[PDB]
Formats: C-alpha cells, sequence, structure tokens
C-alpha cells in the first residue's frame, strides 16, 4: 500500500488523477474497489479496465461466483481475487441511478469500504451509473471512516472535485 501524489481531502479520503489500473499496478494494494453492477459483468468503466488488466481472469471467476451465488444487490459487494493487481478486489454496486435505482443506496454503497483498513477505489456510480460525482465524493467523505485512496481519470472531473471540495 504505497500511495504517491495523492491529495488529502480529509482525516481518511485521498485523491489523485490517475488511472485506477495504473494505480494497482504501482502500489500492488491490499484491496481495490470496483464499481460493478449486481451481476459483475464489467463494462465500459473501471470494471473493463481492471477485467482488461487481469486479461479477463476477473470476468471469469466473476461469472463463477455469479453462478453460484446469484446477483449482489445494489448497495452490496463480494471480495473476490484481485488477480495479478491486488491481493483483492471488492467489488461494491452502486445504484445505476440512469436506470431509477434509489440514489440513498450509495450510502449503503460507500458503507462496504469499511470492512478494509486501506483501499484504491473508484467513485461509485459517478460514471455510466449517472450519479453526480461531487455527490458521489461527499457520500464517500461522510460514510467511509478508513482509509481511501480514490483514484479520478478525467482531469477535468477530478479538478472540479477538488475545486468544489
Ligand atoms: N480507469 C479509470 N480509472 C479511474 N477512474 C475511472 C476510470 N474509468 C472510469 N473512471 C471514473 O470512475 C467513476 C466510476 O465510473 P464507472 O466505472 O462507470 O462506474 P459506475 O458509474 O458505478 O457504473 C458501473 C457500471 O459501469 C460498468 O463499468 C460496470 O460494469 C457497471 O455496469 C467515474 O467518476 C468515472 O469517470
Amino acid at each position: 500500500n504505497s500511495f504517491s501524489g495523492y491529495l488529502k481531502l480529509t482525516d481518511n479520503v485521498y485523491i489523485k488523477n490517475a488511472d485506477i489500473v495504473e494505480e494497482a499496478k504501482k502500489v500492488k494494494p491490499t484491496v481495490v474497489v470496483n464499481a460493478a453492477n449486481v451481476y459483475l459483468k464489467h463494462g465500459g468503466g473501471v470494471a473493463g479496465a481492471l477485467n482488461k488488466a487481469t486479461n479477463n481472469a476477473m470476468q471469469v471467476e466473476s461469472d463463477d461466483y455469479i453462478a453460484t451465488n446469484g446477483p449482489l444487490k445494489v448497495g452490496g459487494s463480494c471480495v473476490l481475487s484481485g488477480h495479478n493487481l491486488a491481493k483483492h478486489c471488492l467489488h461494491v454496486v452502486g445504484p445505476n441511478v440512469n436506470k431509477g435505482e434509489d440514489i440513498q443506496l450509495l450510502k449503503s454503497a460507500y458503507e462496504n469500504f469499511n470492512q478494509h483498513e486501506v483501499l484504491l477505489a473508484p467513485l461509485l456510480s459517478a460514471g455510466i451509473f449517472g450519479a453526480d460525482p461531487i455527490h458521489s465524493l461527499r457520500v464517500c467523505v461522510d460514510t467511509v471512516r478508513t482509509n481511501v485512496y480514490l483514484a479520478v481519470f478525467d482531469k477535468n472531473l477530478y479538478d472540479k472535485l477538488v475545486s468544489s471540495f
């Protein structure tokens, strides 16, 4: 967990303008967080970038998990292998606001972070799921008490997050 280049937002929340995949390769963290859907079908955001960097090992593992356990609940999580990127991957499902799911479930989603002392993580629901990224950062800051290192790839979004925080 050797995190460098992060801006301190609060006592336990840090942020960097970086690709979460490149951070995982540099830091080799204990836990990397995936912004997942309930079926762990890894799509066009963080999930697909993580999966591609595991040369699809993550998706094969995820498919087997889902065949046994069924879908996650919105706001829920599961711990699977981090493969070559981390010791563990915490797959967390934020609400899909674009499909009408309750934004209030973003609190429950971030509560999953508290089971791990330190995490490399993205802003949940703030991309393909359509939540306000500024709001997602606020919920993270208010909800997570363990040490979270947030990686935000889009510099325009990063600058707006830091400015309004
Ligand atoms: N490689 C990346 N590194 C860092 N941040 C990233 C990266 N790619 C996207 N982001 C940012 O991470 C945040 C989360 O975006 P998404 O990954 O799209 O996550 P979410 O909004 O929760 O959507 C989940 C959905 O997207 C699919 O990838 C996934 O399978 C699920 O269906 C957003 O702020 C987005 O700009």
